[PDB]
C-alpha cells in the first residue's frame, strides 16, 4: 500500500505508524540514537509482556503496565519501570494505537538503532488492557535459577529462549540494584547490539562496583560494569551455560534468535492471525560495531569455563591495560 507521504508497506492499516516512527525517533529516542531511552524502551517491553500466566493470569504483551500504571508500577519487581512509562504515556495519548502495540513498536524501533542490532517482527491491533498484571510475574535478579526458568517457563519460554532473550543485557545499564552507581552497564558496549554480555559474565568476579552489599549482585570483572547475581548463576548452570556460551562471537545467532524470541514475546496473550504484519515499517539497523574481546589486561585463564561439551572461543583481549567503564550517560 501507499500511505499519505507517498511512504510505502505492505499492508495499508500499518500506515499510521510512519508519523509515529518519526515523532518518536525524534523525540523519545534523542534523534535515534541507541542510548537510555532505547534501553528503558527495550526494558519496557519485557515488564509488559512478562505479565502472563496461564495459571495465574495476566494479558502478556497488553499495555497494561501503562494503561494500569498506578498498579504495575508500584510492584517491586517494577522499581524504575516511572520514567519509561511516564515518557510513553504522551505519545500513547498523542498518538493512533493501542499502548500495548506502542511498547513493542518503539522497543523494536529503538533496538533497529543500536549498532549490530536486528529488525524484530512487529505486529499491529493489540487491544487495549482488559486488567492489571498480577503480582509476582516478572523475574528478579536475587532469584533462583529455578524460580527464573520456572517463571519463564510458565510464560511460555525454553531455557536456551530465556539465554537468547538476555542478549538484551547486551544493550543496559542498572539503577536501582545499585543506586550508587545509576547508569552502570551490564557489559563494557552498552551501546551496541554485541556479544559482549555472554563473554564478560563469563569471565571470573574481581569487584563491587559502588557499594559491596546489594541485592541482586554479584562481583563484577570489570569496574564500571554491574552483574547481576541471576546473570553470573545463569551463565554457569547446565541449564543455560552452554547456550550461553554459544552466543560469544557469533552476532548472527544473537540476531536471530532475538529478533525471533522478542517477536514471540511481543505476542504473549495475542494472536498473530489477528494482528496486520507491520514489520517493514522497521528501519535498517546500522552494523555492527568492533569484534569479540577479552578485556584488556584478560586471558582466557580469566574465564570460568562452565559449558561441559565445548571449551570456549579463543579471544583475543583488547591492546593495553585494565580500565573501567563509563555509566550509560
Ligand atoms: C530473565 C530474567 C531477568 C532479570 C532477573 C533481569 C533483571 C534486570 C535488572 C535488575 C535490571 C536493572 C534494573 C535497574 O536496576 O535499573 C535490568 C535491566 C534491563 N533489562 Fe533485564 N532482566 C531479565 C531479563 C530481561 C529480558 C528478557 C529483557 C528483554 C528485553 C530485558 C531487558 C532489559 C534491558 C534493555 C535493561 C536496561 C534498562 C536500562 O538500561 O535503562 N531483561 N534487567
Ligand atoms: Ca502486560
Ligand atoms: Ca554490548
Amino acid at each position: 500500500a501507499t500511505c499519505a507521504d507517498g511512504r510505502t508497506t505492505a499492508n495499508a492499516a500499518c500506515c499510521v505508524l510512519f508519523p509515529i516512527l518519526d515523532d518518536i525517533q525524534e523525540n523519545l529516542f534523542d534523534g535515534a540514537q541507541c542510548g537510555e531511552e532505547v534501553h528503558e524502551s527495550l526494558r519496557l517491553t519485557f515488564h509488559d509482556a512478562i505479565g502472563f500466566s496461564p495459571t495465574l493470569g495476566g494479558g502478556g504483551a497488553d499495555g497494561s503496565i501503562i494503561t494500569f500504571d498506578t498498579i504495575e508500577t508500584n510492584f517491586p519487581a517494577n522499581a524504575g519501570i516511572d520514567e519509561i512509562v511516564s515518557a510513553q504515556k504522551p505519545f500513547v495519548a498523542k498518538h493512533n494505537i493501542s499502548a500495548g502495540d506502542f511498547i513493542q513498536f518503539a522497543g523494536a524501533v529503538g533496538v533497529s538503532n543500536c549498532p549490530g542490532g536486528v529488525r524484530i517482527p512487529f505486529f499491529l491491533g493489540r487491544p487495549d488492557a482488559v486488567a492489571a498484571s498480577p503480582d509476582h510475574l516478572v523475574p528478579e535478579p536475587f532469584d533462583s535459577v529455578d524460580t527464573i526458568l520456572a517463571r519463564m517457563g510458565d510464560a511460555g519460554f525454553s531455557a536456551v529462549e530465556v539465554v537468547w532473550l538476555l542478549a538484551s543485557h547486551s544493550i543496559a545499564a542498572a539503577d536501582k540494584v545499585d543506586p550508587s552507581i545509576p547508569g552502570t552497564p551490564f557489559d563494557s558496549t552498552p551501546g551496541v547490539f554485541d556479544s559482549q554480555f555472554f563473554i564478560e559474565t563469563q569471565l571470573k568476579g574481581r569487584l563491587f562496583p559502588g557499594t559491596p552489599d546489594n541485592k541482586g549482585e554479584v562481583q563484577s570483572p570489570l569496574q564500571g560494569e554491574i552483574r547481576l547475581q541471576s546473570d553470573h548463576l545463569l551463565a554457569r548452570d547446565p541449564q543455560t551455560a552452554c547456550e550461553w556460551q554459544s552466543m560469544v562471537n557469533n552476532q548472527p545467532k544473537i540476531q536471530n534468535r532475538f529478533a525471533g524470541t522478542m517477536s514471540k514475546m511481543a505476542l504473549l496473550g495475542q494472536d498473530k492471525s489477528k494482528l496486520i504484519d507491520c514489520s517493514d515499517i522497521i528501519p535498517t539497523p546500522p552494523a555492527l560495531v568492533g569484534a569479540a574481546h577479552l578485556p584488556a589486561g584478560f586471558s582466557l585463564s580469566d574465564v570460568e569455563q562452565a559449558c561441559a561439551e565445548t571449551p570456549f572461543p579463543a579471544l583475543t583481549a583488547d591492546p593495553g591495560p585494565v580500565t573501567s567503564v563509563p555509566p550509560v550517560p
